[PDB]
């Protein structure tokens, strides 16, 4: 892995459930059999959207958790685990969706202003999820929903492994800046989503809190605004992304705009820990999208990420750490391209997010963004998962492997693996002063032979005069590997003469000893 590490010993594979309710796909008894088959193929748990539109449909505090209870009882019957997602966003309208579950329609009547929804630069209204500016309504409604779900689901504590929150559209902490109705779908630039009158008022009040008075705002921004009502979000989003972002105004607007998501993360994490920690005592997570298009457009740099709310990932991740939420990044299977017109850099983006998460001590999980039809994309996922310290990978979605036995077996081989520590010992190594010793090998868990970025460090044992490492490996998979030496300057000096192998890596911890 990176940094001379190996794969995360906590790694688990998860399967996403269908977006529709199980009886719309298969009967409960077959579903139980399906869960046993997923378990045999290395899946630890099923993730499942429990839609707000299903659970509080008819009015405020009119709850119905019966579908989630029935689902959990079939998970229990199958000897499986589940990860509920408390899906306070709409099903329908985002990539891959095959469902139609708006959030409950009565929520929109809780305010007579425009505080609850989003409006884009060009006036497109989005009602996929509550606007995180409406923190009073979110505190009330999410707190009530999380508390009632916990009470209804307490009998199923034994099968709940983790709970996910929904921070925004498609279950991701973001603004709805890429949508067909707004003309901002992939691979286009995004539009900022802060043009309700309420969002304009909140930015204005934030700016006047920061600086005190309009006279100090103008000194800070180098502007000549005549009245406070001229404090506004960008009137020309394209120009803002071309060059306005560099100004003091631009840094303040992006700080505020991303800051709404950071504060929302704080709030939903407080609400979730209060609702769930005593009842369930499980990890709680939230998701960030991989907005990989327009990454390196030279004219509008990061022109889809910034409107989505992603201006500074380090600061965004710090909010997850503070809120005690684990992070899932949802686009792992793709390759960098970087070419006109999409300017798409998804692998660079997950490497950067993973590096930051690992730096900050945030448990990091991954998903694939689009359905996978080919083993090559599983190999891509494995490269990321097993070299960048991912604790989990969730496969979108159920039917793609449940009804494709060939592809299921490729998943089991490459990603449905159980980590096991093994001690690797290499004898008679001709190191000199300054040399370090590593292993590399064929599978992604061994860095796929990449000696530069991914090799696993061994350590001299002066009692035995050999080099040893306790390496986490995929149980019951075949591997080939070799030790090699790096000089002080980091260059590869020499290699173990003979290719080593384990056919397979044993299920239980032992050791593999070889000579150089
Ligand atoms: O400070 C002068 C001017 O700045 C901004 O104008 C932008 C404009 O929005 C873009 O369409 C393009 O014309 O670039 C301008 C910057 O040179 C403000 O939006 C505007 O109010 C202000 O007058
Ligand atoms: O809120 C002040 C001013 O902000 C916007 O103008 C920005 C523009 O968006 C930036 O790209 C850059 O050019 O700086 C401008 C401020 O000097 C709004 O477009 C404008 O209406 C508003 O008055
Ligand atoms: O938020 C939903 C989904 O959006 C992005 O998915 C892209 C996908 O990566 C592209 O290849 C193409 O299909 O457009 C989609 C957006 O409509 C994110 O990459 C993904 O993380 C996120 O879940
Ligand atoms: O069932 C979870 C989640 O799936 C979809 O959103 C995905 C998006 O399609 C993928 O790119 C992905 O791996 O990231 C998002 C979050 O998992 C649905 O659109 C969403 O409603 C649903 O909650
Ligand atoms: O690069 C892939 C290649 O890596 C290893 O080959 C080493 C070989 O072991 C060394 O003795 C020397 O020849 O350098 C090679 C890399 O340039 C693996 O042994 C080999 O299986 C794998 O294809
Ligand atoms: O002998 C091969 C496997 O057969 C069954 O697996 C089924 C699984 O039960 C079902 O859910 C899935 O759709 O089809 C596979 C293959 O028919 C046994 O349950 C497995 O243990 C066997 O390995
Ligand atoms: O295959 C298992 C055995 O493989 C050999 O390559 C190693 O030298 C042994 O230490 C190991 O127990
Ligand atoms: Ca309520």
């Amino acid at each position: 892995a990176v940094n001379g590490k190996g794969m995360n010993p906590d790694y688990k594979a998860y399967l996403m459930a269908p977006l529709k309710k199980i009886p719309e796909v298969t009967n409960w008894e077959t579903f139980e059999n399906d869960l046993r088959w997923a378990k045999q193929n290395g899946f630890y748990a099923i993730t499942v959207d429990f839609w707000w539109g299903d659970m509080e449909k008819n009015g405020d505090q009119q709850f119905d958790f019966s579908y989630a209870q029935r689902f959990a009882q079939s998970v229990k019957n199958a000897g499986m685990k589940m990860i509920p997602i408390i899906s306070t966003h709409q099903c329908g309208g985002n990539v891959g969706d095959d469902c139609n579950v708006p959030i409950p329609s009565w929520v929109w009547n809780q305010k007579s202003d425009d505080s609850l929804y989003f409006k884009s630069e060009t006036g497109t209204v989005n009602k996929e999820t509550l606007n995180p500016l409406a923190s009073d309504v979110i505190r009330k409604e999410y707190g009530e929903l999380y508390t009632a779900f916990a009470a209804a689901m307490k009998p199923y504590k034994d099968v709940i492994a983790k709970i996910y929150l929904s921070g925004g559209p498609a279950g991701e902490l973001r603004y709805p800046s890429y949508t067909t109705s707004d003309g901002t779908g992939y691979p286009s630039r995004g539009k900022f989503q802060a043009y309700t009158e309420f969002a304009k008022s909140k930015f204005r009040l934030w700016v006047l809190n920061k600086y005190g008075s309009l006279n100090e705002v103008n000194k800070a921004w180098g502007t000549k605004l005549i009245s406070e009502l001229a404090i506004l979000p960008p009137s020309d989003g394209e120009q803002f992304l071309m060059n306005g972002y560099l100004s003091m105004y631009g840094k303040d607007y992006l700080e505020w705009y991303q800051g709404i998501l950071e504060n929302h993360t704080k709030l939903i994490g407080e609400l979730a820990h209060n609702a769930f920690d005593t009842t369930f005592q499980v990890p709680i997570g939230a998701k960030i999208a991989g907005v990989h298009w327009q990454y390196n457009n030279p004219t509008i740099p990061h022109g889809a990420e910034k409107p989505a709310g992603y201006n500074d990932y380090s600061h965004l991740l710090d909010a997850f750490k503070s809120a005690k939420l684990d992070v899932t990044f949802t686009c792992l299977e793709m390759t960098d391209k970087g070419s006109y017109p999409e300017y798409s850099m998804p692998k660079t983006l997950v490497q950067n997010i993973a590096t930051l998460a690992n730096e900050k001590g945030i448990v990091l999980n991954g998903e694939n963004a689009l359905s996978i039809g080919n083993e090559e994309e599983y190999k891509r996922v494995a490269e990321m998962a097993f070299n960048y310290n991912f604790a989990g990978f969730t496969l979108l979605r159920y039917q793609d492997v449940m009804y494709n036995n060939s592809l299921m077996g490729k998943f089991k081989d490459l990603l449905g693996v159980t980590p096991v520590m093994q001690t690797i010992v290499v004898k008679n190594v001709p190191t000199t002063i300054g040399d370090t010793v590593y292993i590399t090998g064929n599978r992604a868990e061994l860095g796929s032979w990449d000696t530069k970025q991914y090799p696993i460090q061994l350590y001299y044992d002066s009692h035995s005069n050999d080099w040893r490492g306790n390496v986490v490996l995929p149980a019951e998979r075949n591997i080939e590997f070799k030790a090699f030496i790096k000089s002080k300057d980091g260059t590869v000096k020499s290699w173990q003469t003979i290719q080593q192998s384990w056919n397979p890596v044993p299920l239980k911890t032992t050791s593999h000893t070889s000579s150089w």
